[PDB]
């Protein structure tokens, strides 16, 4: 609805009880799964009940996190990315051209529709309830007539925006449909020659209205809220940072009607039985702690000690041990009584290794997968497993290349057009030439009247660009043009043969 | 039937004896199977008869639940999802268009019919007696004439709703058919700028009537009931929370006739011989306790101790041990009498590991399945096993993508239509191109008069979108249109050849 | 008291004998084998392996 009343910080900052209960565990699971440099070793210490801090810091120095949960998330994401997502064009309402233009860039991250959906799936995989919002661009003009309003309505260019889970504050939703939702957004105004400024926005999305309350030039607090705000009247009118007032510091709402007729947000919710991160994160933090303890034990018991029993006065004993040390090598025969090389045998280290291995095995068996594939015709399956991640990175590379080519075309002064279609980086396979040859042959064995010229042109072009590489773009273009002309001639010949 | 009498909280809150006996064990089994962060380590302690709480908390810190029961439930759900569920359209009574419109979204969670049925099956799998209710949307108007009533009757849009088992209070049912059922429903009124309010509803569904008794602005108790209720007259008329009265706090029923002619609920009841969760949950909690004890023992006996026998006065002994510690490395030869590296051998740790392994093996053999698949042509079976969960997540992804595309179409101002059919994410297989080629060839080898053009178009479009990926939607649309035109021409040509 | 305090990787104790006493385990696998043979009989009552 239409809000026009300023609200104090306490009213904006409220969080529903269910979200208050759920956000901490989601943050913990996300921190465990993501790993990386954000991990704090202090939080994952199996310390023997507050021993000396020196040994604690020495143990912390040996922190080597093995994020097997991150590996499992990566594996699931790559496997799901290996699938195919398709849209039937004829079922799209309205003009198809605008749909294609939108599908050129579905979001501000330039990813394609499949890439965006896979990213949403990954975000839900690490922590459920991935939220997406669909919005437009804003255009404002004065002295607006009916034609100007018509143009403004006709110039809408929607795009997607992934709302972080931790930024969600409250939402009313029945089943999967969301009646309304209020979340937070910390937006940083970056100055090229000054300190970064921060603003805090509280966005409430309703059935037919969207509203934002903005606090300007604030300081973010350790709880994710506002700690200090700017006050120009402060400092005898010069302005300074003062503590936030929960009853007197009010933000004026700015609202407008999106005319969507429904809340323009969608929540993807991974099923509880499928959400595995909830059941392995504790195992992952146990792995962190156990690995730290294991490395500390190995370091503190890894050296080899060599003791003696002198052969027959503390000064005399000092003289003896000095001599012994000096003559302790291959080029001397010592005169001692017992000089065993004392060494750790090692049965507890492999015990802890086995414990960590079984924790990793449980992590990888939470999903029905066997880690023995990477523990110790046939290997073609592993090659295809690698090709899956290769295809994912190839899709990302193709998106980046499309953006780069668009910018390059803009550099020449050309206005782009067709967004420069780019293919490839999608079929990683050993011995690919004869696979393309087999594809060509199978296509040609089909009833020629049933094969469009475009498919043959595409397959032949793929073969041409596979057979010759490292060649100038001119050479490939010439070969492709010759192929196109020849295929057109052959298709026309077979068509006229079939006609009579 | 028609109820019009207010009832005290005691009358509403009654629970039948069989439900009173069955709900606790169902809750225990569900908690054991789901696992996750909801697990409380205190409940799964094999404590040595009340030892010091410090060691108890130290042991609790090493709680790493391995929910093998959750893995088994996930495996069964995925395997069942791998099947095919089909509806014969011609057998549907009434108009088919309304059936298709309903099947676009069978419930508020946007899942399809197969997805909803699989979710019901999963809920029954973790705990039997999954209850589903079929309801409509509510529309109320004044000064209603006969035409208005006709429109209200004709504007019914049914959907499904899964009633939680723990919310069931009493039901009269013969066999599988349910004569009537009274359950509870805690509905939270969320305020975007205020504390969440709670209401408690008791819903009685009868043969031809449905009734609800509602208590407003209540506090949920630890037993799932009502503890405190709001009272506006309290606080000298300002209102406050007061304890619930079991004889004087009465809720006014609101009832209406659904005219279904029978109770609009269905109970899915997994057969006792098939319900395995009843026979492994104790093993799962035993696994929890044993794993906690095993990790505690390993941590307390995992370090390596190194003792000496000094070579020849407590102060002198202190001086000696200080010196020894300083010179205990690779760059020194110590002068001691005995310096063994004492270490745990480890036979009890592997004993407990074997015990936990045999418990897990029993859990996985409760269903006729072998866990050795993930313990240590041929591997294609394991790849297909992975593809099963891939297909499940793909179905979920396709549902989410359909919802997102519907919202996007609404953003353009289009009124949707056909719900934007989306396919894919259903065939995960190594080397997929030649499989589609084989499908195309086998289709074309069939009697051409018996193959509709739509099937050929679909298969060729699948091949086209598989051969080229990462390309602009425009390119795929152009290729598909060319394929459609060519296939139409070929079909017409073969038809006219067959005619004469 | 002193011994307990200095019983870790970061200390060299001055004792005379500090073995880590642990159960070897031969009876546990014996009972496991007995239960396994009972299960094998249960599954061989029907002609199944």
């Amino acid at each position: 609805m239409l809000y026009t009343d300023s609200l104090n910080y306490k009213q904006l900052s409220t969080v529903s009880d269910d979200m208050q209960s759920y956000l901490p565990v989601a943050k913990e699971i996300a921190k465990i799964a993501q790993g990386g440099h954000e991990l704090d070793p202090e939080d994952y210490l199996l310390i023997r009940d507050e021993e000396s801090p020196g040994v604690t810091k020495k143990r912390i120095e040996k922190f080597a996190p093995e994020n097997y949960l991150g590996a499992a998330i990566r594996l699931q994401r790559v496997l799901q990315k290996s699938g195919v997502l398709e849209i039937k064009s004829d079922s799209l309402p309205g003009d198809l051209t605008v749909w294609e233009s939108f599908f050129n860039k579905v979001d501000k991250r330039n990813s394609s529709l499949k890439d965006f959906v896979i990213d949403v799936f990954t975000e839900a995989l690490v922590n459920k309830y991935c939220y997406v919002q669909v919005e437009l661009s804003k255009l404002d003009f004065d002295t607006v007539t009916e034609a100007e309003a018509e143009g403004i309505l006709s110039t809408r260019k929607p795009y997607y925006f992934k709302i972080p889970l931790q930024s969600i504050m409250v939402e009313k939703c029945d089943g999967d449909t969301i009646q309304w939702i209020k979340y937070k957004r910390l937006d940083k105004i970056d100055n090229p020659f000054d300190k970064t400024i921060y603003n805090m926005s509280y966005v409430l999305i309703d059935d037919q209205h969207i509203t934002t309350w903005t606090y300007y030039d604030i300081i973010v607090s350790d709880s994710g809220g506002i700690s200090k705000i700017w006050d120009q009247s402060l400092n005898y009118g010069k302005g300074a940072y003062r503590s936030i007032d929960k009853e007197k510091d009010k933000a004026d709402p700015v609202s407008f009607a999106h005319n969507r007729g429904s809340c323009p947000v969608v929540r993807y919710r991974m099923d509880e039985s499928l959400y595995m991160a909830d059941q392995v994160y504790l195992a992952q933090r146990m792995i962190y702690g156990l690995s730290m303890n294991l490395f500390h034990t190995a370091a503190n018991a890894g050296f080899v000690q060599k003791w003696i029993r002198p052969y027959i006065p503390k000064e005399a004993l000092n003289e003896i041990i000095k001599k012994y040390a000096e003559s302790l090598g291959d080029e001397s025969v010592i005169m001692a009584d017992f000089f065993t090389f004392e060494e750790l045998a090692g049965t507890s280290v492999e015990m802890q290794i086995g414990l960590i291995e079984r924790l990793r095995n449980y992590i990888f068996t939470a999903i029905l997968f066997n880690n023995a594939k990477f523990e110790q015709a046939a290997k073609e399956i592993d090659f295809y497993v690698q090709n899956l991640a290769l295809k994912d990175h190839g899709s990302g590379i193709v998106e980046f290349t499309r953006s780069l080519l668009h910018h390059t075309a803009k550099a020449f002064g050309y206005d782009s057009g067709g967004s420069i279609v780019v293919s490839g980086m999608d079929r990683y396979d050993v011995r690919p030439i004869e696979q393309v040859l087999s594809l060509i042959e199978r296509l040609f064995k089909l009833p020629q009247l049933a094969i469009p010229k475009d498919l043959l042109i595409e397959s032949m072009s793929q073969l041409s660009r596979l057979i010759i590489e490292n060649t100038t773009f001119e050479y490939k273009n010439t070969l492709n043009d010759a192929i196109i002309s020849n295929i057109d001639e052959y298709l026309n010949s077979v068509k006229k043969q079939s006609n009579d």
